[PDB]
């Protein structure tokens, strides 16, 4: 054993003993209780982050904390690798992006091994590979045939300078990010996964999950959208029929969530394109306008309600079938064409954003509930106007002095009663769209024939394998520009027909990549059955809140797919489910010429020619340059500190600031846990760790002995229960500064300070598992691994007695007792 702790030469020793070892090369063994522990995988973008450096420390301290307490853990790594960024490094470096997409896996798989995760790299899986996503494309034609993925056409962004399709965060006050030219609203045939039909299934599961954060939970709830309503018909008046036809020429129909108030309406509001406003606006000028600016606009969903609400009166009246009162029909910018009717009533009174409308354009409000006593004003919304439990109807001729539920059932009556309404379930939950316009993509199996339509490709000609010598240029996806990958023979019927050339959601290999680790190499289905009865579902699940909406939907969607077609028996992917917070740093800049500020890297700063501008902490990101890179920490001090900085610098779900201090700090403490050892073995060597009873032992001793089974207890409860691992370290760095103040040099000393010392490094193991495996050798000649998890002494946690009384009418509690 050296006198210096030198992670470089230690390291490298530890990984290639853990892999000639095969520790984390796992198999489905009937005999150990298995434990699968996934991080979310990355994309290969080039070079790891330090927030990815956190995400994967997280997963492999839970799986070493597992594997030490005698479970088969797999913990699988591979690579989300379709996706724009390899297409955007192909237009700007003029290369394949798949030759850059194997470049980038290749250099951050070396990052990855050089850090000591315990993975299993005999399950890597690739997505780009035909051996991956050939079996989504099998499970694309299976639902195909069964309507669960269907066609159908679709309103799309399109950018006709870049000459491809944008999203609607890429649209900038109608124009594209990059282009800066007006986008075009163009409809085009796109694919369409049923994922309504499964809305039911996906919100009530939920409940099952007890160890997901609550708020990934309701997010998911609210972004499904469930709601129990009111269809309810508003009669057009006789002197608004002019240019509508069919049942619009008749009613209004309107769905609502708050029937109870419908005594309430004061106007109602329709889409841009619903046919009152189409009809209003043959003959105003303003309301086409109006209708012009609300079509052209690219409002997306994550800020709808950021949005502000606007509308336009049409001239049109409907009548309240309740109270006969005429409402005016309202073209607003809020209510969207396609949910539901596309067509709302409105309740000033009762509901926030009536609120906010008709006090902008002085419509009226018409109070139907009361709560309480409270009171009542028409100009200040209060929090109360909106209450459901706690409130009774008032201003509602037969209907006052209802509850909610009770008024519900009673409108519902009388509307069907008068067939004007019934009762209606909705849910905000939008069919999952995949069609992409990209290149680098997983292909759509189908094959378009003009005799036999869009047909699937057969499973026998599966992978429709995406061509990899292709260079994106800046003017429409490649695919549709190769006849040499879209010209084919129809499969039902042999004629001449053409691939479809759009190509998947790249959420779609992540929603079931975590079934393909459980045997990755398997050829005949996504997943085998012997593989999947074994894994079962993933324990724990780390990774981004960026993914709590749709990839976890998407996941939990695909896995009650896969369920229903028999190739799993799960009913959900993830048990327990943790967070990891995102990183931070400075920011530094100096201005320019222009008026403007020029972002420093803080790699290319020195702190304390001429110098820059300290500036403000935020997220690391190529935002204002502020990254840090991991693999620099890695040359400077080893993966060991680094590990040890993110685990000690928070809890996982706060988020971690970068400090040069800290790292100094962590590597600091590794030089001390380094020196402590060596001190300890150069006094007189290894000696059989304390074990049995502790009657006989010096005070000192025994406090040091319940300090350690203390921390034991403490550091268990935290890597399983809490998952807290910055309390974890400050514990053990509580019991060396115990054994520090300790005498340990008798003969009976020496063997507790074995024991203190053969804890520890099992201890910090799954946190820093090459200096521990290192120090454990040198302590104890035994697998670290076969030792396993330390125990609690139980016997080292009971104190000295002291009638006699243990240390758990006058009376003092140790001096005496005077019975009075
Ligand atoms: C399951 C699929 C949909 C995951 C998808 N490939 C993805 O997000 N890939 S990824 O490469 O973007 O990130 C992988 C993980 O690492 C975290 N991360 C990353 C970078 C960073 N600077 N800080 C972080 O915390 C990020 O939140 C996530 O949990
Ligand atoms: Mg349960
Ligand atoms: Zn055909």
């Amino acid at each position: 054993m050296q006198e210096h702790y030198q992670p470089a030469a230690i390291e490298p020793a530890a990984q290639k003993k853990w892999d000639d070892a095969r520790i984390s090369n796992v198999s489905e063994d009937a005999s150990k209780p298995k434990y699968y522990c996934l991080s979310m995988f990355p994309y290969p973008s080039g070079k790891l982050h330090m927030g990815h450096v956190r995400n994967y420390t997280i997963g492999d301290v839970l799986s070493r904390f597992k594997l030490l307490n005698g479970f088969n853990v797999m913990q699988p790594m591979g690579w989300d690798a379709f996706g724009m960024p390899a297409e955007n490094a192909a237009m700007k470096n003029n290369v394949a992006p798949a030759a850059w997409t194997y470049d980038n896996i290749e250099y951050m798989k070396t990052q990855l091994k050089s850090l000591g995760f315990a993975v299993d790299w005999e399950r890597e899986v690739a997505t780009c590979k035909p051996e991956y996503y050939r079996w989504e494309q099998w499970l694309f034609t299976k639902l195909f045939e069964k309507g669960i993925v269907y066609r159908k056409n679709g309103t799309v962004n399109w950018d006709p300078v870049d000459q491809t399709v944008l999203a609607n965060e890429q649209v900038i006050d109608g124009r594209g990010w990059r282009s800066g030219a007006l986008i075009e609203k163009r409809e085009i045939p796109m694919y369409y996964f049923k994922i309504t039909d499964y809305a039911e299934e996906l919100l009530n599961d939920l409940d099952k999950l007890e160890h997901w954060p609550e708020q990934v939970k309701t997010m998911q709830r609210n972004w499904i959208g469930k709601s129990r309503g009111m269809t309810v018909r508003f009669a057009v008046s006789d002197d608004s029929k002019q240019g509508l036809e069919g049942d619009y020429a008749k009613f209004l129909q309107v769905y609502t969530t708050r029937p109870d108030t419908l005594m309430g309406a004061t106007y109602v509001a329709v889409a841009a394109e619903h046919p009152l406003a189409t009809a209003a606006a043959a003959d105003k000028p303003e309301l086409q306008a109006f209708i012009a600016e609300c079509k052209a606009g690219s409002v997306a969903e994550a800020d709808m309600a950021t949005m502000e609400k606007k509308g336009v009166p049409t001239g049109r009246y409907v009548v309240n079938p309740l109270n006969g009162d005429k409402l005016e029909v309202w073209i607003a910018n809020y209510v969207l064409w396609g949910y539901g009717d596309g067509a709302v009533m409105a309740v000033p009174a009762h509901d926030e954003r009536d609120f906010e409308f008709a006090a902008k354009y002085n419509l009226p409000k018409k109070q139907v509930i009361a709560v309480g006593d409270n009171a009542f004003d028409a100009n200040r919304w209060q929090e109360w106007y909106g209450d459901k439990e706690n409130g009774v109807l008032v201003n509602s001729g037969d209907l006052d002095g209802l509850d909610f539920q009770t008024a519900f059932d009673a409108v519902a009556a009388k509307l069907q009663s008068q067939g004007a309404g019934e009762p209606k379930t909705q849910y905000r939950l939008r069919d999952w769209g995949i069609s992409r316009q990209r290149y680098w993509g997983c292909p759509i199996p189908i094959v378009h024939c003009e005799k036999c339509g869009n047909v699937p490709v057969p499973a026998d000609q599966l992978p429709v394998v995406l061509p990899e010598n292709v260079v994106p240029d800046g003017m429409g996806s490649p695919l549709a520009k190769m006849p040499e990958f879209y010209e084919t023979s129809c499969p039902c019927c042999g004629g001449a027909a053409k691939r479809e050339t759009d190509t998947m959601d790249t959420f779609i290999e992540s929603s079931w990549y975590f079934f393909r680790y459980m045997s990755p190499k398997f050829s005949d289905g996504m997943v085998s059955a012997e593989s999947a009865k074994y894994w079962g579902a993933v324990d724990q699940y780390i990774g981004g809140i960026e993914h709590a909406i749709l990839h976890l939907l998407y996941a939990r969607f695909f896995t009650k797919l896969m369920r229903d077609e028999g190739l799993v028996n799960v009913d959900e992917p993830f048990e327990r489910l943790l967070t990891q917070g995102m990183v931070v740093c400075e920011t530094y800049y100096r201005e320019n010429d222009k008026g403007g500020k020029d972002w420093i890297n803080p790699a290319d700063v020195e702190l304390t020619g001429l110098p820059v501008v300290i500036s403000g902490t935020e997220k690391m990101s190529k935002s204002k340059n502020n990254g840090v890179d991991p693999q620099e920490l890695i040359n400077a001090y080893g993966a060991d500190t680094a590990r040890l900085f993110m685990m000690f610098a928070a809890p996982p779900e706060q988020s971690l600031e970068w400090s040069d201090s800290g790292v100094e700090g962590a590597h600091r403490f590794l030089r001390r846990l380094w020196r402590t050892v060596y001190e300890y073995l150069k006094q007189g060597g290894a000696v059989k760790a304390f074990a049995g009873n502790q009657d006989g032992l010096s005070k000192e001793l025994k406090d040091l002995r319940h300090k350690l089974h203390s921390t034991t207890a403490k550091v268990s409860d935290d890597y399983g229960r809490r998952q807290q691992f910055n309390t974890a370290i400050a514990a053990v760095m509580e019991l060396l500064n115990q054994y520090d103040k300790t005498d340990t040099g008798s003969e009976q000393g020496r063997a507790v300070a074995q024991e203190v010392l053969e804890a520890a490094v099992r201890l910090l193991w799954p946190i820093v598992p090459h200096i521990c495996e290192t120090l454990w050798s040198e302590l104890n000649g035994a697998k670290l691994w076969e030792a396993g998890w330390p125990t609690v002494d139980e016997a080292a946690l009971v104190k000295s007695e002291i009638i006699t009384v243990a240390a758990d009418i006058i009376v003092v509690p140790g001096r005496l007792v005077n019975i009075v």
